[PDB]
RNA sequence: AUUGAAAGUUGUAGUAUGCGGUCCUUGCG
């Protein structure tokens, strides 16, 4: 069960998207707004991340969902970044670029 | 049969010139 509260026509949009059968590029829009509410049996339409894991058949599968939907939008944010890069260099300031010791997450408090 | 009868405070004329809602601050234990 994974009734959506959204207007019936976009409920059943993202009900065809979410089941790996169309390719909606911004991950954020399908995190945000086409919440996929997940029903199991013996228990009300809970909304956790346990629950959207349980709907995906793994979380390998998940995790390589979210991760094609990111790299989907490869080439606008390369543009960007060239953007960004010329900014930058524009304002003569120094840069450099390190990398992640272990996993990192900024803003687990965001309510959402 | 009176210091009386008579006479448009009226014409033109831009509340305008200058000015950064800005500074400080980890969404977290």
């Amino acid at each position: 069960v994974v009734k959506y509260p959204v207007n019936s026509e976009l409920a059943n949009y993202a009900e065809k998207f979410w089941k790996k059968e169309l390719a909606i590029y911004n991950l954020s829009l399908i995190l945000n707004k086409m919440t996929p509410f997940v029903k199991r049996r013996s228990e009300s339409y809970k909304s956790s991340l346990s629950a959207v894991k349980e709907i995906f058949k793994n979380v390998d599968d998940f995790q390589n969902f979210l991760n094609s939907v990111l790299r989907r939008s490869l080439d606008e944010y390369r543009v960007f970044f060239e953007n960004y890069e010329r900014l930058f260099n524009s304002f003569s300031s120094k840069i450099f670029s390190m990398r992640t010791k272990s996993r990192l997450v900024v803003g687990l408090g965001d309510e959402s």
